[PDB]
């Protein structure tokens, strides 16, 4: 149920999508040290050619990372049927990187209604399809 939460802003202006990844809180520890080394992957999906991926820096040893990083995607007409996917991963020195939590927004959803504030981190499948804002609480 409880994978923590992330603070994001996302808006579309002038056929560009702007996303700011501020910080996340209460991430689920996964490493044997009881912390994680989180980074955020941003994609416009579907992305069959794997050309849209961007990512934050990895912050080592925290469950409350503060990235304060901004990204821009140049949009095309076909993006009307795409989603911005936002996934937190755990960078792992000696094993495969581990999924922590995710969400997504309709590119068309964001034109009508920019994202701002706290969001609940969802499981990997869920997060490709929807988002759950956590207003004032
Ligand atoms: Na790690």
């Amino acid at each position: 149920e409880k994978r923590g939460r992330i603070y994001l802003k996302a808006e579309v202006a002038d056929e560009k999508l702007h996303v700011t990844v501020r910080d996340a809180k209460n991430l689920i520890p996964m490493d044997p040290n009881g912390l994680s080394d989180p980074y955020v992957k941003l994609k416009l999906i579907p992305d069959p050619k794997n050309e849209s991926k961007q990512k934050t820096k990895t912050i080592r040893s925290t469950l409350n990372p503060q990235w304060n990083e901004s990204f821009t995607f140049k949009l095309k007409p076909s993006d009307k049927d795409r989603r911005l996917s936002v996934e937190i991963w755990d960078w792992d020195r000696t094993t495969r990187n581990d999924f922590m939590g995710s969400l997504s927004f309709g590119v068309s959803e964001l034109m009508k209604m920019p994202a701002s504030g706290w969001y609940k981190l969802l499981n990997q499948e869920e997060g490709e399809y929807y988002n759950v804002p956590i207003p004032e609480g």
